[PDB]
């Protein structure tokens, strides 16, 4: 079936446990792990992978963001924008809205103080406000996607949050 929110085999998720590591490996293997994710009160907070979905092939476009950051994904995957709103990505560009970003995040296991989590998003690392300056497909590609037990959303290696 079409998957609304999918992301490329080679997105990078930052993993608490491994740091980034590319969705497409994780859920071929179901690996088991931990990713930053926001709770509603907009705290970041670790969260354990409870499923893994291999969603077989789709149209993929790579879209790029101010800041020189690429998201590949599909139109609908949902993104955290400024305003704290869950923006379909292709929405956030067509509005020009800008995404919530963190950067100069460190590329490695525990890139965030586990013992002071949960802690603010917005007081977490370095904020970046990004709008989406282009798009360009990539065809048909593999797509994925993962499970969550509380919110399905989690801290992409670029710093984007993804939404499903």
């Amino acid at each position: 079936p079409f998957c609304p929110g999918c992301l490329s085999f080679g997105t990078e998720i930052l993993t608490v446990e491994y740091g980034p590591l590319p969705i497409g490996k994780i859920v071929s293997e179901e690996i088991n792990c931990s990713v930053y994710s926001v709770d509603p009160e907009g705290r970041v907070y670790t969260q354990a992978i409870a499923q893994w979905h291999d969603r077989g092939e789709q149209e993929v476009l790579e879209y790029e963001l101010e800041d020189g950051s690429v998201i590949r994904a599909t139109s609908d995957h949902r993104f955290l924008t400024t305003d704290y709103q869950l923006l379909a990505i292709e929405e956030i560009f067509a509005r020009q809205l800008d995404l919530l970003t963190l950067e100069n995040i460190k590329q490695t296991e525990e890139a965030l103080d586990n013992h002071r989590l949960p802690f603010p998003l917005l007081d977490a690392g370095t904020i970046k406000m990004v709008k989406v300056i282009g798009r360009r497909s990539l065809g048909v590609q593999r797509i994925f996607d993962i499970g969550l037990p509380q919110d399905h959303n989690f801290l992409l290696a670029n710093g984007a949050i993804a939404a499903n």
